[PDB]
Order: C-alpha cells, then sequence, then structure tokens
C-alpha cells in the first residue's frame, strides 16, 4: 500500500465549569464563526463538585454537558460521538464528522487520579487515544493542583499522569501504550499554573494595558517548561487573550470575594507531533456560567491516509 | 382571583430505626385511631448504617421502609406519593390524598450533610418543599450530632442546614429559596438533644414519677431555644410522653448495656407559620423494632385556596 | 423419616488474582484430570484493586471471573450456580451439579470487612452457608492482613470475621447463625501467614531442596494454630507443594523486584466437621496470570440424606 498526508481540522476545547450545569448555548465556544471541524476534542474540569461524584458515583452532569456540547457543534456536519471518558469532574469527549467515522480505530480511554492521597479524582487526567486512518493520536485532559505555591505538585501531577496512563493494545507482547507513543498528542486542561512574583494589582494593570507579553514572562507554565520539569517537546501558541480565571460568576469582572484571587492563565492547550499548525488559540468571554472562561484552539493536522488502488 | 383559608390535616412523623429493616405494621404509628390525614410527612433516621450507604450507594432499606409506610397510611384514603428524598440514613416522604394531588406544585427536594468532616451524610438534613394551593410549605428532617456534651455541634448542624439548604425556583433572578422563605415550616428529626445536669437515676425516677415538666426544665433543646442559639421563631408542643431513647431493642426497657445511656427526648417536631394548631404530639411505645420509639404530631393548618368563579 | 450418610465430592479453590482480568483457561485449576465434583466452592482475593471497587462500586471483574470459572468447571456435568458473594476483591462462588440443585436450601451469604479502620473491604471475609439435604455447610473465603510482622492482626481479622459474620435464619427467636453453628465448615483464602525466623535465601534453598516439612516448622499459621490463637478445631492437610507467593507475573520465578519478597504459603484451605476426608491439596503452577498460584483441595464429605419411603 501507499500513504500520503491529508490535512484535517481538529478543534480542542477546555472548560472548567465550577460544578455548574450548562445554562448557555455552547456555540459561542464550539462553533463561533469557524469552519466545521473534522474532529472535536472537548474537555471539562469540575463537572461535578459533589461528595457523591468524588466517591465515583454516576452524575447527571455527564449527560447534561454531553448534550450541550453535541448541540453546540458546528451545524454543517453530522458528528458521530466516538468516545466519552470521565473521572469525577474531568471529562473528555471525542467526536468526528460522520463521513470520517469509518476511519477511526483502536479507541482506548483511561484515567489517572492525582488528587487526595495521590490517587483520588478531584485532580488528575483522562485520555482518549485512537487511530485516524494510519496516524495515532492521543488527547489528554488534566486538572492539576491548585494555588500559586503548588507548582511543584502540578509538575508531579503531570509526571504521574505520564507514567501511570497506560492504554490497551492489540498485541499483548509489546509494552503497553503510553501517552508519549503517539504521532500526535494534544494536551488540554485547567493546568492551574499562575503568575509568579507580581502582586494582584500589577497583574490586573498589565491585563488592562493588554501587555500579555510582559505578564507571560511571569507565567509558571512558561518558566517550568523552560526548566524542562514539564511538557518536554510540547509547544504552546502565543497567549493573545486575557487570563481565563478568576471571574465573578455571571460576569466579566475579576473575583470580588474576600479572597480576591489574582488572575491566571489556568486553562491551556499544548501539542506535540509532526505536521501540526495552530490556526487559532482563544478564550470565549461571552460564556459566564463559570468562574473560568472556556479556551479553544483549532489545528490543521496532517494525517497519513491510504491511497486508493484502481 | 380571590383566596380564602381552608384547613387541612397534616401528619408529621419521625423515627430513628437503628439501621433495621421494618418488622412491624406501621399503623400503630401512622394511623392509630386518628382521622385520615390530608397530608403525610414521614421522616426517618439511621435507615442504613452500612459503610456502603455511608459512601452514598443505593440501599434496599429505602424501598423496604417506603412500602412499610405506604401500607401503614390511613386506610380510608388513597394516598399519592409526592416525593422521596434520602441522604444516607436520613429519609423524608411526602404523600397527599389523591383528591388533593392536583393542587401540589413546585416540588423540590435537597439535602445537606453535616457529619464526618462537616460534609458527610452520617448526620445532616433533608427537606422537601412544595406549594399546596397558594401556600408554600417546607418540611425538614434532620439528624443532629450525638452525645450530651455536643450541644454546640448540634446548634452548628442546625445553622449549617439552614444556611446551605437551597431550593430551585421558577425564576432565576431572585435569590434561591431557603428553608425560612416558606409560609409553613415543619421541622422534625432525631435532634439528639439530651438532659443536662441530672444523673441517670434521677432522670429515670422523674420519668417513673411522670414528672415531665421537671425533666423538661433540664432539656437541652429547651435551654438552647431560650438562649436563641437554635430554632428562633419555632414552637414545640408540650412533651407529655416519656423520652423516646434509649431502649433495649424488642422491649420498653431502658438500655441495659454497659453504656447504660440516660433517657432523652431525642426525637422532636417543631413548627413555624400562621394558621397552625397542633392537635396532638405523642410517641408510640408499641413499636419495638428500634432503640428509639417513633414520634408523631397532627396539625390543622390553614391553607390559601383559590375560590371558584362562576 | 430416616437419614443415612451419602458421600459427595466437594472442590474448594482459592486464588489471589492480583487485580487482573482472567487471561488463561481455568481448567488447569478447576478440572485438571479430576473426577467431576458434586459441589464447587471457588474463592478469589484481589479481584479488583481500584479505588472505585474499594468504595463499593460494581466491577466488570465480577462477571469476567465468574464466566472464566463457569467455563473451567468439569465438562461432564452441568453445574447450577447457587450463589455469588463479593466484598470489594473477595469473591466466593458456589455451584452444584444440576441433579443435586433441588436438595440445596437455606442459602445465605454475608461479608465482614476487616481492612482500613477495621471495617473497609480491602481485607476481610465473605461466606456462603446452605443446607445440602439434611446437612448444614458454611464456606468462608478470607483475605487477612499482609506482611510477616502482622500475624497478630491476621489473628484479629480471623476473630473479627468469626464474631461479626451473622446469617439470617428461618426462625426469629433463636440467636442468629454464626460460622461455627454448621455441620461442615470449609475455610479458604489468602490467609497471608508467612515464614518466621528464616532469611529469604534459606527459605528459597529449602524449597529448592523440596524440604517442605522443615520449612513448615517455621510457618506462622502452624505456630498460631498450635498456640490456639486461631482456627481452633480446624484441620489443614500436609503441604506438599511449594509456596504460592510471590512470583513474577507471567512466570514461575520468585519476585525479582527490589522488594525481593520471601516466599510464603499465603494460600490455604482448612476444614472442620464429621465425615470429611481430604483427597488432595495442591497448587497449580501452570497459571501465571497472577503473582500467586491458585490452590485447590478435593474432599469426600458425608452428607445426611433422607431415605425414600415406598
Ligand atoms: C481517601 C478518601 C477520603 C478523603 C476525604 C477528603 C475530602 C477532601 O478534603 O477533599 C478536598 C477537595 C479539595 O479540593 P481541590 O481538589 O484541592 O480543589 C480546589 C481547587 O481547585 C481550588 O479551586 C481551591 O479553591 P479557590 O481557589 O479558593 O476557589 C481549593 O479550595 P481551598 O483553598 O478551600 O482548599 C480547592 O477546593 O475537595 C473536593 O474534592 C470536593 C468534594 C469532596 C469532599 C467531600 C468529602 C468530605
Ligand atoms: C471523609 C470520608 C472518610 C471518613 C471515614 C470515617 C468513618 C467513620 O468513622 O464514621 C463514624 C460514624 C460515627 O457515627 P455518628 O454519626 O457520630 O453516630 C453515632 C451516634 O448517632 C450515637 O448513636 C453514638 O452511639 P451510641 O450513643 O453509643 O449508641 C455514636 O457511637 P460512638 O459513641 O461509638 O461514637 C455514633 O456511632 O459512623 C458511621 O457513619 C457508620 C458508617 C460509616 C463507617 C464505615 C467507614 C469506616
Ligand atoms: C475510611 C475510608 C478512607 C480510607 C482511605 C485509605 C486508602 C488506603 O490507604 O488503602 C490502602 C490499601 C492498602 O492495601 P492492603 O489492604 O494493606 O494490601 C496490600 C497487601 O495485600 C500487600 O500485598 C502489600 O503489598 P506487597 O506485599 O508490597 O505486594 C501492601 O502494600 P504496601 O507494602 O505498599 O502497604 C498492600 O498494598 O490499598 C487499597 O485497598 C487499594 C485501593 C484503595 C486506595 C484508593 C484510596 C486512596
Ligand atoms: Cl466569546
Ligand atoms: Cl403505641
Ligand atoms: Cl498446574
Ligand atoms: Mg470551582
Ligand atoms: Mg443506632
Ligand atoms: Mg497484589
Amino acid at each position: 500500500m501507499y500513504t500520503y498526508i491529508q490535512n484535517f481540522r481538529f478543534f480542542a476545547g477546555t472548560y472548567n465549569v465550577n460544578g455548574q450545569s450548562p445554562k448557555e448555548c455552547l456555540r459561542l465556544w464550539l462553533s463561533n464563526g469557524i469552519q466545521a471541524p473534522d474532529v472535536y476534542c472537548v474537555g471539562f474540569q469540575e463537572l461535578d463538585l459533589s461528595k457523591e461524584a468524588f466517591f465515583f458515583h454516576d452524575t447527571p452532569k455527564e449527560e447534561e454537558w454531553f448534550k450541550a456540547v453535541s448541540e453546540g457543534l458546528h451545524p454543517d456536519a453530522k458528528y458521530a460521538k466516538v468516545k466519552l471518558i470521565r473521572l469525577v469532574g474531568i471529562m473528555l469527549l471525542l467526536y468526528v464528522k460522520q463521513e470520517h467515522a469509518a476511519y477511526i480505530s483502536e479507541v482506548e480511554a483511561e484515567t489517572v487520579g492525582t488528587g487526595i492521597m495521590g490517587r483520588m479524582g478531584n485532580k488528575g487526567g483522562v485520555a482518549i487515544r485512537f487511530q485516524f486512518h494510519n496516524t495515532s493520536i492521543c488527547v489528554v485532559n488534566s486538572h492539576l493542583a491548585a494555588h500559586i505555591e503548588e507548582y511543584e505538585r502540578r509538575n508531579q501531577d503531570y509526571k504521574d499522569i505520564c507514567s501511570r496512563m497506560q492504554f490497551c493494545q492489540p498485541d499483548p507482547s509489546l509494552p503497553p501504550l503510553t501517552i508519549s507513543n503517539h504521532d500526535v498528542i494534544l494536551w488540554l486542561g485547567d493546568l492551574n499554573y499562575r503568575i509568579e512574583e507580581l502582586d494582584v494589582e500589577k497583574v490586573k494593570k498589565l491585563i488592562e494595558e493588554k501587555d500579555f507579553q510582559m505578564l507571560y514572562a511571569y507565567d509558571q507554565l512558561k518558566i517550568q517548561v523552560a526548566a524542562k520539569t514539564v511538557f518536554e517537546g510540547f509547544t504552546e501558541g502565543e497567549l493573545t487573550f486575557q487570563p481565563t480565571y478568576k471571574y465573578d460568576t455571571g460576569s466579566d469582572d475579576w473575583d470580588t470575594s474576600e479572597k480576591c484571587r489574582a488572575p491566571a492563565w489556568c486553562d491551556r492547550i499544548l501539542w506535540k507531533g509532526k505536521n501540526i499548525t495552530q490556526l487559532s488559540y482563544q478564550s470565549h468571554m461571552a460564556l459566564k456560567t463559570s468562574d473560568h472562561k472556556p479556551v479553544s484552539s483549532v489545528f490543521d493536522i496532517g494525517v497519513r491516509v491510504v491511497a486508493h488502488h484502481h
């Protein structure tokens, strides 16, 4: 046989929904004046903050948010649901255009809890891997540890997801599939990295001034990546939108509670692999259900397709 | 339109069943020579003491006790089940005569755990609110902290149920419904308040002498209400029955175990609202399944009914 | 009526499966060149090591292992499933030849958790009791505390299972059925008792030399039974097979990890009652799914049968 590169459009989204049910149309996030994606990868954090969900019970929030996402996908294409995976509040959805569904194979989904006692699901990661035509793809959604001072724990959460996440494989003989053994890796989530050094007022001033380049110089994810403690070999696109945390629910105002939290680029998307081009990377201010704003990126990704023989 | 007051009969019952399945006919509690209630409000504590129930799993005890209650309702009327709500061992049931069912609306049920780590369901409250004709009603069933020395925690459990219990409402714009925003509030449960100061032998002697007025002078709920720490604006009827805890299972004898627990009026019913009259308040000694006896009260409650226009 | 003793063949098996799904045919354990048993008693430990199973959720491992066992039963007889009981990873299955099913009655199953905080199901026991013809039988499967130094906790786990395990009974009037109130008791499990005194190299040398009599002189279960701290009145057959823990998964090699665990006869079967004869007691090295090997015993057991009147 013979293969060739054919480009497909992948949408990746991440949204921390603060334990809320969906109240708004999600088109403003998932299909806001874009061309129809070929593949949708849609991730949530904090789907359900209840004690019942924490102890691994089913939750109506799973179906509520799945339906909201399905209804918010681009109207020009029929999308097939390929896979849903959830650990407590961390949920990842994979859809493809119906016409591409026949070329999806080897779908596997797994989860890793890195929260209470290092194991519970209040924080951690979920992942879906699959083959699209002849290209292997893994999408990871992680919610890493909270608070500015806990960057070392965020680094450890990342390392633990990478080492513990193992996928099934057709051949029991080879070692299990890990996240890294894929042609294309998309990593999204509330990575929860904050702004070092600067005080809250200075952070807010830089944002008002739209000096995102200066603010980004103090971003913990940037610093840790530069120190090679996390996300080795991954790329992140330039941040041209304002921090996505923390807002008063129902508004675009920064947290006016007593805690008065410093804004942060909590919500991020990164990638690794050949033939990837990021076409956009943005937040969606119009959605106010949560104290975070959703983030999205659209990629053109080259996929190995088998040429038809005649 | 025009409204007028029409009286309906409400039965309220509370029973701590010590993790047991039902073994006796519940008519002796629920329909023991009384007129048929229009509305039944039936609450349990300790429905299931298992670790599985504690971690929020379904339990066969829910259906066993629901059926026992349904079978024990007054035989002269067909009762419609309006709502069931359970948190671990705390369950509340609401029924109305079939003929009144069409005038029930806006039924909402919620729970608040105030047990382990302040959040688990070994203690706490559940509630059902609804509109009957044009009158709003909230029924609360609480199981508050154990032991004579923990009255401050019982006070805190009450305050926490009051502040955390929020109900849905037709209009997202107004603040959520709380327990206090109702025309009629009925609060029942194992409130777990004990007798201060007196030693066990003195308590038992007063009960033998049927001097309930003297024993009540040392009741913690009375004292805390007088200090305005709990149940502000609520009324409780005079206690004319002997303490309902703690008995040897299968008997009317006081706890003969090594612990030799002091008797207490653990199990109580209180109310708040206009046009309420208590017609009775009693315990039911004949039921011996548990180490508590069940308590009941019947009220005449004035309800706002729309007058028919012709 | 008149009764007489008739002998039936009972198979008992215990297998700690290290949280794995079944990968091998279980005939090598359950029907490896033996006559068809009349009754199968098949016990597992560590069916599922997940946090979800630990908090008492259903697991697909239950059905996977039940089907594997059913498929591995002796092919000459149709076996009826009488009962399945599971607590977290501890599962016991009871089957009988179809032709004997009509003579099984009073089947009851219960569990006792003796793990975290003395109550959780990471360790403990499950049991099935029943009447076969006119003889009462109780089969217990226990997973007792780990590690050489914790023999006192293993003793306590045993005592706690014995005192807490209570079965339902036709007559509410008599005291509940306990394990000890049965004509025949079969106790199996990962009892987790280790070899005292000897160092790892010496243990391995004795095993190489096949000097099981000398190694057994240092076995903790033997010592504790002799001290009358556990298993009073029970018998165990001579151990003529090598220790069943701890192996590298997929091999017959001893644990080559850093921990380098000493081999132990973790997995045991004991009995108590009249008219019992052990016909075999062995391990099954050929099964390599787990870090333990399965153990089996076949008994001839005299059962009281009602003579037919003509
Ligand atoms: C081994 C099993 C037994 C263990 C039982 C222990 C139960 C328990 O303590 O969980 C605690 C867990 C903690 O949240 P965690 O994931 O750090 O995530 C939150 C962060 O995302 C931030 O947003 C912080 O809030 P903000 O930045 O202030 O907005 C932070 O709040 P705080 O600063 O207050 O830490 C925290 O709540 O909360 C939950 O997951 C909620 C549901 C479980 C609770 C029920 C059980 C009691
Ligand atoms: C964050 C998650 C992890 C937390 C795990 C922690 C698990 C745990 O310790 O729970 C303990 C919980 C305690 O009972 P709690 O509600 O005070 O209610 C009981 C009172 O109503 C009284 O009747 C007292 O008994 P009496 O007056 O003497 O009759 C009292 O007994 P004690 O005096 O002995 O305190 C107590 O049992 O018991 C239960 O709810 C039973 C079921 C859960 C246990 C399984 C988990 C191990
Ligand atoms: C009151 C409720 C809240 C309590 C939450 C606490 C959760 C928790 O710490 O559990 C711990 C529990 C411990 O295993 P436990 O039964 O001793 O059994 C194992 C033994 O059988 C041996 O094989 C030992 O391993 P090896 O001989 O080395 O092979 C030993 O390992 P270690 O030597 O390392 O002790 C141990 O894992 O592990 C589990 O059961 C696993 C699943 C639950 C964990 C999820 C919750 C975080
Ligand atoms: Cl927007
Ligand atoms: Cl009575
Ligand atoms: Cl073998
Ligand atoms: Mg939140
Ligand atoms: Mg009790
Ligand atoms: Mg193991």
